[PDB]
C-alpha cells in the first residue's frame, strides 16, 4: 500500500481519539486514499507527491494531538 | 467569519488548479467549515484551534501548486 497503509495507520491512530475534529480527519484521510488510487492509475506523479505531502502534514497534526 | 473566509480563500485558489487532487482539498475545506461552525456553537475551543492549524497546513500545501 505505501500511501494507503500510512493513511490507514493514521485512520486507526486517530480513531482512538474519537472527537469531531478527528472524525473529520478520518473522512479526509479515507478520501486521500481513494484519490491516491485514482491518481496512481492516471500516472499523475505531481499530484501523487502533493497528496503524499498532505499525508505528512496530517501526521504532524495527529501526532501532536494524541 | 475568521475561519470561514480564509477557508474560502483556500477554496478559491484550489479551484484555479483544475486538478483531481484539488477537488479533494475543496471537499475537505467545505467539511472543515461545517465542522468549525458546529463545535464553535458548543464552545469546544481546543478543537477550533486544531482546525485552525489544519487550515494553515492546507494553506501551505496549496502554495506550491501556484
Ligand atoms: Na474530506
Amino acid at each position: 500500500g505505501e500511501f494507503e497503509k500510512r493513511a490507514k495507520e493514521l485512520i486507526e491512530r486517530a480513531k482512538k481519539l474519537n472527537t469531531r475534529s478527528a472524525r473529520t480527519a478520518i473522512v479526509f484521510l479515507a478520501n486521500l486514499i481513494a484519490t491516491y488510487k485514482e491518481l496512481k492509475k492516471e500516472g499523475n506523479e505531481k499530484e501523487l507527491k502533493l497528496l503524499q505531502q498532505s499525508l505528512a502534514h496530517m501526521q504532524a497534526l495527529l501526532e501532536q494531538e494524541e
